[PDB]
């Protein structure tokens, strides 16, 4: 119930407009006769239609690392006798002098898994694929490729060992390279390296290993699996959807090339699935020291706690316990963790008087941080007693080392953690679990593009995980935080990823790799992914031109396949290079990957921090700006940065990480015969006319698509369904206090729609009415006089100006079709391509659309 926005738009340009399209001989739908019948303003706009990824194995003149040969030193002739002797050699010579690293292997000849080394050794030498079973904590992921490297330097035959081992998480990828080059006397960059997202440490050429996330690995494979023995795949069990994704690729991999050696690992879970799926391959069980672990639920730890709180499971309880047990547990919101009550079960645990580590399961890092402040609010909870340790994805590795220190006697360590510590990571000295019974899963719904980063209940198996987290040591404690009727009422297992997450990208992936029908792929994986979203891919990636009409890959979709991005970002930097504004457009899209560098601490932001936005009402220039300071602050050297950071309250790291992101986009562009000069550093204000930083506005209101909505009053907005939303608290746009803010436009874009309690829009920027029909705006429908925008919001501006936008951006998105097919074309762009941009230049800029920012 919103009268329609009145935009004023001068006759000059109006005309103008129309001139452009004039010239261009650009259709356009004229006025409607009648205005009840609205008319569409939205304009209208190949190759010949089951692959196999080919695989060779390790030699010695190839690095698969950098997937190169190797012409320059003494590796390029040798043979692999030598270089296998070389290296026998070096080891057994380290063996013998480093009294250290004779202490190291001690501790790794101690594992469980070391028992069944003879076993492993023989199954993968006689098997193309094998399975490795076995309890969290055995050793698989650390020892199991060490022993295959070992096994191949000690018989003679390093130069025939490459490695490649696959992590689900980039924080697993790499600090288990660090934790195994640890183990062999080394840095990350010798026989061990990893390779993720925007970073890398290369191993040496020959007998090495590499940690890698899955999405890595399958960017390399339009080359093939070039040098390589042995695939690892780790963690299978928690079915990520790129692993589950990988294996599909694998097994066709495998069967075709039956030398390769495939290892699959996985906790203590029913793996007869898996089993099935790789030809019945072997199963290797690994085991070693169990201990019983008393397992208690919400009701057990109200009683013996005596703690007392300020579809419900809650409201049933059994009539052994209690009547206050029940009134008590009958008080808890089942959405909520009691916190009170794990402070309650801390102390309860020092009664006990056994030492020993508190594991903590919470869902996310909120709850890990509304835990941890509450601890310390309590004197109880200090240095002298407790030691508190964070462990989720986000903090620095320095941080996540600490879990695993042991503390002075006296001390308690307590890990509050991600479910990071369910199977991937082994706490040592874990004597009690509390946990939340909760997971942390992002939800996306395509429909109304709304982000959930839902908190949802855990599996019995992720419960039964979680209890034998607490007796690797001795008898354990799990505390359950769940009814015993919440249990009886939990599924077995998680819904796998691969039945709830976006697939556009999965589906670059196979047409990169020319794997066939994107659907006729999915079909063959271990469990197929539903219909509908492999439709929803399918109308992603048509809609973008990523696909052509017989789904086959155009030279846009290839170029959005080769960058590890979004492909509609990848798609508005194609657009930015193209502008000559790529290097900014690099810079929103590399953030996109990494936390908010502003330290924030969720509350709302402070002077410092807003300064950054000058007068756009933007967060996406806020980021900007605090990368065009940093890199100059950085000019002085490291100190000199860490102060600036540190001033500013920036998160440096993530700083450095998006910039390197940045670098490696750019060179995929360059690599796709982009221009340099169209990827330049372009120093911009904040304030004053800049029409460079105009255009990358707009091309943003491009790459968030279809986030658009509309300001009411104070932080209550209007989004595309129609409903109701909230300016999230740590955009710049989100009022400081009581004080209104005057928006010269009520249109914002936004880089996330995040459902919680309410609807919110997060990374807000300030977009002209201009901006919105431009590239915020699928369809537009007008009546001669009122123009409607995707059927929620209404505009009072010309019909003549609002087709003729239209049609600039039908003649960009033909523009951006042609650049693909010829890069080089920017640089040598002919003039009437020029004129259709310089007017996408001039309707980007405030004053088209009668805003002056600099005045308030
Ligand atoms: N101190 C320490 N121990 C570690 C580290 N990474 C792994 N471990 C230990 O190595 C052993 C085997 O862990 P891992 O190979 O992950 O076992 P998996 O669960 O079978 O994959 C356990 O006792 C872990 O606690 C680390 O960074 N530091
Ligand atoms: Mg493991």
């Amino acid at each position: 119930t919103v009268e329609p926005y009145k935009v004023n738009l001068s006759q000059d340009l109006e005309h103008q407009l129309q001139n452009v399209i004039q010239e261009l001989n650009l259709e356009i739908v004229p006025p409607p006769e009648d205005p009840f019948l609205p008319v569409v303003l939205n304009l209208g706009k190949s190759q010949r239609q089951i692959g196999v990824v080919p695989w060779s194995p390790p030699q010695s003149n190839w690095n698969p690392w950098t997937s190169s040969n190797i012409d320059e030193g003494p590796l390029a002739y040798a043979t692999p006798e030598q270089i296998s002797m070389d290296l026998k050699n070096e080891l057994m010579y380290q063996l013998e002098q480093d009294h250290d690293l004779q202490a190291i292997l001690q501790e790794r000849e101690l594992l469980p898994v070391k028992k069944f080394e003879s076993e492993i050794l023989e199954a993968i030498s006689q098997n193309s694929v094998i399975i490795i079973r076995g309890a969290t904590g055995c050793g698989k992921t650390t020892q199991v490729p060490q022993f295959i490297l070992d096994d191949f330097i000690q018989n003679d035959r390093a130069a025939e060992c490459n490695i490649v081992v696959t992590q689900p998480r980039r924080i697993s990828a790499v600090s288990v390279a660090e934790r195994v080059a640890y183990e062999r006397g080394e840095e990350p960059g010798k026989s061990c390296g990893y390779s993720v997202r925007f970073e890398s440490v290369l191993p040496r050429p020959h007998a090495s290993i590499m940690f890698c996330t899955v999405g890595v690995l399958l960017r390399k494979l339009e080359a093939g699996i070039r040098g390589i023995s042995h695939v690892i795949v780790d963690e299978i069990h928690e079915r990520d959807i790129n692993t589950d994704f990988l294996l599909v690729v694998l097994r066709d991999v495998v069967q075709a090339y039956p030398e390769v050696r495939i290892v699959l690992m996985s906790a203590t879970i029913d793996t007869s699935m898996f089993c099935e799926y790789f030809f019945n391959c072997p199963i290797i069980e690994v085991y070693g020291r169990t201990y019983p672990v008393q397992e208690y639920f919400l009701e057990d730890c109200i009683q013996m706690t005596h703690f007392v709180p300020p579809a419900n499971c809650n409201l049933i309880c059994g009539d052994e316990y209690g009547p206050e047990t029940r009134m008590s547990m009958a008080q808890l919101n089942e959405k909520e963790t009691p916190f009170e009550l794990i402070e309650a079960l801390l102390k309860y645990i020092e009664t006990l008087n056994v030492p020993g580590a508190v594991l903590v399961f919470l869902p996310g890092w909120n709850l890990i941080y509304t835990m941890q402040k509450h601890l310390e609010m309590n004197p109880h909870f200090g240095s002298h007693r407790y030691q508190i340790l964070p462990l989720h994805s986000q903090i620095p590795r320095e941080e996540q080392r600490k879990v695993f220190d042991p503390v002075p006697s006296g001390v308690t360590k307590v890990i509050l953690s991600t479910n990071i510590a369910e199977t991937s990571i082994t706490i040592n000295d874990v004597v009690y679990v509390i946990d939340s019974c909760k997971q942390k899963v992002k939800l996306f719904t395509a429909h109304n593009n709304m982000t959930n980063y839902a908190t949802v209940w855990a599996s019995k198996t992720n419960l039964e995980q979680r209890k034998g987290r607490a007796g690797r040591v001795r008898p354990g404690f799990c505390f359950h935080l769940c009814s015993r009727a919440r249990f009886e009422r939990l599924e077995t297992h998680m819904t796998p990823e691969m039945f709830r997450t976006p697939l556009h990208e999965i589906a670059l992936s196979i047409k990169l790799l020319r794997l066939g029908g994107i659907g006729q792929f999915l079909a063959k994986a271990i469990e197929p992914p539903p219909l509908d979203a492999v439709i929803e891919a399918e109308h992603t990636l048509r809609e973008l031109d990523a696909l052509d009409a017989n789904d086959e890959l155009t030279p846009l979709g290839r170029i959005l396949a080769k960058l590890p991005i979004e492909p509609r970002f990848g798609k508005m930097m194609i657009m930015g290079c193209i502008f000559y504004v790529g290097d900014a457009v690099c810079t929103i899209s590399a953030a996109t990957c990494f936390p908010e560098p502003f330290i924030s601490e969720g509350k709302r932001l402070g002077y410092v921090h807003r300064n950054f936005a000058g007068n756009r009402f933007s967060d996406h220039v806020a980021l900007l700006s605090v990368f065009q300071a940093w890199d100059d602050a950085r000019m002085g050297g490291e100190e000199a940065e860490i102060r600036f950071c540190e001033h500013k309250r920036l998160n440096m790291a993530t700083l450095r990480m998006t910039w390197e992101a940045k670098v490696q986009l750019k060179e995929i562009l360059i690599n796709s015969g982009f221009p340099e000069d169209c990827l330049l550093t372009q120093v911009f204000t904040n304030t004053g006319p800049d029409n460079n930083l105009d255009v990358v506005i707009s091309l943003l209101a491009f790459g968030v698509y279809p986030n658009v909505c509309y300001h009411k009053e104070k932080r209550k907005i209007l989004t595309t369904e129609g409903r109701n939303a909230l300016i999230h608290k740590s955009s710049v746009n989100c009022p400081f206090s009581s004080q209104d803010m005057k928006y010269p436009s009520p249109f914002f874009v936004f880089g996330e729609k995040i459902r919680t309690r309410a609807i919110s829009a997060k990374g807000m920027t300030l977009v002209t009415p201009l901006q919105l029909l431009l590239f915020a705006s699928k369809k537009v429908q007008s009546d001669g006089q009122i123009v409607l925008v995707d059927d929620w919001i209404r505009l009072q501006i010309s019909h003549e100006a609002a087709a003729c936008i239209t049609a600039l951006r039908a003649a960009m998105e033909a523009l951006v079709v042609e650049v693909t097919k010829q890069p080089n074309i920017i640089s040598q762009l002919d003039p009437v391509n020029e004129h259709m941009l310089n007017m996408i230049r001039q309707i980007s800029r405030p004053s088209a659309a009668g805003i002056n920012l600099m005045i308030d």
